[PDB]
């Protein structure tokens, strides 16, 4: 068709969202939904998740795509909605195979020198448990602190970090059994947007029908 | 405060909502953000799900709540949305203690004579599974079925099977360890409701702070 195209936001990691141009298990998402009503997009990557809500806010972006957990503090933000959540995804720490012992549980993180990423869920939880927190650009810069020896551990989502060890099992770093927390994922939509009951419905039909899972299954199986 | 009363709709089986007048975890769940905000409740007992919905797209109900199950189906009615979901919830099976061999899978429900509750997302995952449907009223009734022997088991949401088996350890009914399916619980409000983004960001913080659990754990622990 010749409509207009819906301005799509991207942002997020592996698996969940990969730049070329854009891929992941957030795109296969979007894309079923667009597809199923026949609509055209137009991607744009953003910078942080805060900045992508603040487009889509301001009318910049009509949706906001990725690993987005839903969070108290951003469905508080004026001008926009988040959709239903499509993924349960836990926050997790990535540590050095020796430290194993020493992270069985949140308490352990108290002082404990934690690498995360800015302007993710990571870097509240990370605050609340007490953790010696030291921010960073991305993923790859935290791991990067723990690859060197700065760190004592890097917290990010689960799915990403096991991810990341997949492609590189020659580093020898762990995934602990430790959940920091369980958060939804959502796409974000401006406040009492006229697509939200079509795209609800969409990602329903997905999750029901373990569409989305055979999507998860796919890039981390 | 002496503002005006929002008009809560109720609906529901324990542990979610018992009636006496309502009580549960959804009634604590909605009570500790209608407090939160001090606004004036008056509940309305409502015969379903899909009644409730409708009264809410009507207008007639400020708000549903109860475990309501948000499907595809749901959200795509007229007028409606739901509301970010509070609980994940498994759909089940309960059957005699004799009868754990029979059921091992959502395949062994073929032909089986299952027993629902008209009007909840069982009956839909009854027929999908091609078990050999047979509608009742009320969980009582698809109990009272299975304590007589017409049918071979009864399908409902797990929490309240599982509180139903633990009220009544004398009859011998077992839970299986078959989830028909995993369905969240939101509570509906009607389209671009004002009320819509308080009522999110509070049951996110209930989320969050582990609140909800708590409240389940008080009536399922």
């Amino acid at each position: 068709g010749s409509a207009m195209a819906l301005k799509v936001g991207v942002v997020g990691n592996p698996p969940f969202v990969f730049y070329g141009a854009f891929t992941g298990i957030s795109l296969d998402v979007w894309r079923a939904v667009a597809e199923s009503q026949k609509w055209n997009s137009e991607y744009v990557r953003q910078n942080s998740i805060s900045a992508g809500i603040t487009a889509v806010a301001e009318g910049e972006l009509d949706i906001l795509i990725g690993p987005i957990s839903v969070t108290p503090e951003r469905a508080a933000i004026e001008g926009i909605t988040f959709t239903q959540p499509y993924f349960s995804s836990g926050i997790g720490l990535l540590i050095p195979g020796t430290a194993t012992p020493l992270f069985r549980s949140v308490g352990d993180l108290k002082n404990k020198e934690v690498a995360v990423v800015r302007d993710t869920t990571a870097v509240d939880w990370a605050n609340f448990y007490q953790a010696d927190v030291r921010e960073t650009n991305n993923l790859t810069a935290a791991i990067t602190l723990l690859q060197k020896k700065q760190v004592e551990a890097v917290m990010f989502d689960r799915p990403a970090l096991i991810y990341y060890t997949r492609q590189n099992p020659n580093l020898n770093l762990e995934v602990t059994e430790i959940r920091v927390s369980l958060e939804p994922y959502g796409f974000v939509l401006k406040e009492n947007s006229p697509l939200q009951k079509t795209i609800n419905v969409e990602m329903l039909n997905l999750l029901y029908s373990r569409v989305i899972a055979e999507f998860t299954e796919r890039w981390l199986g």
